[PDB]
C-alpha cells in the first residue's frame, strides 16, 4: 500500500527509523512484499482536531484490495499503536483515510497495474 | 468532517485563529460537533492555477455522509468565501474535491467508525 | 485536471518551467484547456519506496472524466516520462493515484461543476 501521515509533530520529534517501521509493519499487516510498500511523512504541519493544536494525525492508506470492515479496523490498531508509541499522539486524535484503488487506476513504471 | 487546504500564499499571510475559524463555519455548515472536525493548512506551496502562479488553492472535504450536489455547492460558497476574505484568493482559483466517506473506511481511535 | 506531485527530490532540482510544462503537457493528454489545469510539485519530502530513500515520487491525478483503463496507461508514460527526464526519478519508483471525480463533487468558484 501507500501510506501517508500528516502530523504537528516537529520533524525533530520523528525517531530514526520510523519510515522502515512503517514499511516492515505495513508489509507484515498486509502480508504483501515491502518492494511494493510506499510511505511518506510530513511533520511541522498547521493543523487542528477538534478545534486544538495539540499532536494529532491526518493519514491515508491506499491499497488494490486488502481494504475492508474487518482489515482496516487491524490497520487502524496498528497504525494508531505507532504514532503513540513514536510520534507521542494520542489515538483519539488521528484519522485514517482508506481506499480501495482499482488497478487501473493505479500508475506505475510507465503504465498502470491493469494490463489486460 | 476533515478539511485540508493547499495554497501558494505565505505562511504569514494566514490570520492568527484561522484554523479554528475553519473549525467553527465547518461544525455549524455540517451541524456537527467540532470535536469531530480535523483542519489542516498548508501554505507556501509551489503550485500553479491555470498556469499562472496568483495566489490559489486546492482544497479537499472528506466526511462521512453529509456529501451531495446542493450540500457541496453550499460548502463552496461556505469555503471559497473565507479563502478570499482570509487568504485573499480569488474563488476562481479554488477548486475542492469533496469525497463521501463510508465510515468502515475511516479510521479512529485504534479502530474505524464501522463498529 | 489536477495532478499533485509530491517527491524526496530536494527543491533545488525541481527544473525552471516544470509546472509550466506539466500544464502544457497534462492540457495535450486530456484535451482541456490550459486554463482548467492545476498543477502543485511537494519536494523535499520525507518518504521511502520500497524501504529505499532513492529518488521516488507519490502521486496522484484528479479529473472530471478523462480517466480510465487506457488513458490512465497513457497518463502514467507521460508523467513518469516527465518525471524521469526532469527529476531524475526512476519510472519504477514512481505511485500515481488516479481519481475519476463526478462533477458534484467538485468545487470551484463559489459552486460546482454540477
Ligand atoms: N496492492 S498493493 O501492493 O498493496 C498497492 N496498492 C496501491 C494503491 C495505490 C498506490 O498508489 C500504490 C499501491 S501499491
Ligand atoms: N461524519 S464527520 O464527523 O463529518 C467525519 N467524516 C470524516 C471523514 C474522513 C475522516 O478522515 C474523518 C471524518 S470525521
Ligand atoms: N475536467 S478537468 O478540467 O480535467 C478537471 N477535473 C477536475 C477534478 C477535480 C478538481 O479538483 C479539479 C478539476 S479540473
Amino acid at each position: 500500500p501507500m501510506f501517508i501521515v500528516n502530523t504537528n509533530v516537529p520533524r525533530a520529534s520523528v525517531p530514526d527509523g520510523f519510515l522502515s517501521e512503517l514499511t516492515q509493519q505495513l508489509a507484515q499487516a498486509t502480508g504483501k512484499p515491502p518492494q511494493y510498500i510506499a510511505v511518506h511523512v510530513v511533520p511541522d504541519q498547521l493543523m487542528a482536531f477538534g478545534g486544538s493544536s495539540e499532536p494529532c494525525a491526518l493519514c491515508s492508506l491506499h491499497s488494490i484490495g486488502k481494504i475492508g470492515g474487518a482489515q482496516n479496523r487491524s490497520y487502524s490498531k496498528l497504525l494508531c499503536g505507532l504514532l503513540a508509541e513514536r510520534l507521542r499522539i494520542s489515538p483519539d486524535r488521528v484519522y485514517i483515510n482508506y481506499y480501495d484503488m482499482n488497478a487501473a487506476n493505479v500508475g506505475w513504471n510507465n503504465s498502470t497495474f491493469a494490463l489486460e
